[PDB]
């Protein structure tokens, strides 16, 4: 039970430019060799994260000197010691536990945007206000401790990682750290994806309407915008500027998405093989209906290769308001939370899109020219 295995893996050269109008291969090691075993994924996963930290998010500070947790009055207060100073933040908690309880962590300050989809599930709720660590205006407690030009998203992933640190040594909070989910919508759907991708202790990642910078293909977004003759979908530059989410260099890819050494199917692949339920909308122009769908479809290759097809679902339902989840997706939320948080079996693993407003025609031959290997068991 571990945040990541980065220190167990040798990270080689990270190029910042390629020439590839197709999706980059996620099974291609930095050492130039394709992986063949499921055991090779431990380190291949770290190599992808290191690429995102170098190229898009910024470096995730690791191994903090000390994390202290205290639980009082339904609020968990986390004090982090690092780099000569201290930084503190607190999260609200609902439900409790001698008898620890599985928990959903949600951006807020509401706790995420799943609404009544969780009603009837005896799980705890932890609200994380990302402004406590890194407001989109800049500044924040994170940047009191650190100063390597990171963006705000990786500061939120750091934040949630420190919540889990404090939880592991605060049993009076009454939370089962072995059964934790993460969720959030829109800007906090981009935040949720990165959170679950960069902390392996998140057992269920539920990014909602995460859009550009989230689970949406940079190359497909740029294609759609060329087909429309205008910025129909939120483009790379805009996602690389808004909210200080990304490092300042990332927006320089904007006219040249084919030079990206990655695409967002590889961020999704950082969550594998842990459970991942992507809740998407449709008919939202800026959100990117087609590039999000195509990211959803393309990302299945890594989960299939690891033999974890049952742990990944992309669910797109349009025809409803932004971040207001329709009842047609309540069954998804309940099935995954029962399965991966509460130990109750359910049929999971699906690629489903309905109530679209654009033509959905994902042809693997256009976007994927690498074979999906058969990763062997050791
Ligand atoms: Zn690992
Ligand atoms: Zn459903």
């Amino acid at each position: 039970f571990v945040e990541d295995h980065r220190s167990e893996c040798q990270i080689g050269n990270i190029p910042s430019s390629v020439n590839n109008a197709k999706l980059p291969d996620p099974f291609m090691g930095l050492d130039g060799k394709r992986i063949s075993s499921k055991a090779d994924w431990k380190c291949r996963r770290e190599e992808i994260g290191a690429m995102y930290e170098k190229l898009m998010f910024g470096t995730k500070p690791r191994n903090p000197e000390k994390v202290e947790g205290s639980y009082s009055g339904g609020k968990l207060t986390i004090k982090v010691t690092d780099k000569g100073k201290s930084g503190s933040f607190s999260v609200k908690i609902s439900n409790a536990g001698d008898k620890p309880k599985p928990a959903m962590i949600g951006f807020g300050g509401g706790c995420g945007s799943l609404g009544n989809a969780t009603n009837g599930l005896d799980i705890a709720q932890i609200t994380f206000n990302p402004d406590d660590v890194a407001p989109e205006s800049g500044g924040g407690m994170f940047f009191q401790l650190y100063n390597q030009g990171q963006g705000t998203i990786i500061a939120w992933a750091w934040g949630v990682s420190r919540i889990i640190d404090a939880l592991e040594k605060t049993p009076e909070a009454g939370i089962d750290v072995k059964h934790l989910a993460m969720t959030g919508c829109s800007r906090w759907g981009k935040g949720t994806l990165a959170v679950g991708a960069f902390d392996e202790r998140i057992a269920l990642t539920i990014p909602q309407e995460s859009g550009s910078g989230g689970a949406s293909l940079w190359r497909v977004g740029a294609q759609v915008n060329k087909q429309k003759g205008k910025q129909f979908v939120q483009g790379l530059s805009s996602a690389g500027t808004e909210g200080k989410w990304m490092i300042s260099s990332f927006k320089n890819y904007d006219g040249k998405e084919n030079t990206l050494p990655f695409d967002q199917h590889m961020l999704v692949a950082m969550v594998a093989p842990r459970a991942l339920l992507i809740l998407d909308n449709a008919g939202q122009e800026w959100l990117g209906e087609v590039p999000s769908n195509y990211c959803g479809q393309a990302s299945k290759e890594v989960y299939d290769a690891l033999g974890a097809t049952e742990n990944y679902t992309y669910s797109q339902e349009g025809g409803h308001g932004h971040c207001q989840l329709p009842n047609g997706q309540f069954d998804e939320v309940k099935d995954f939370m029962n399965k991966f948080l509460l130990g109750k079996d359910a049929k999971t693993g699906k690629i489903d899109y309905t109530k679209n407003t654009q033509t959905i025609n994902f042809k693997k031959s256009e976007w994927i020219d690498w074979e999906t290997p058969s990763l062997k068991d050791p």
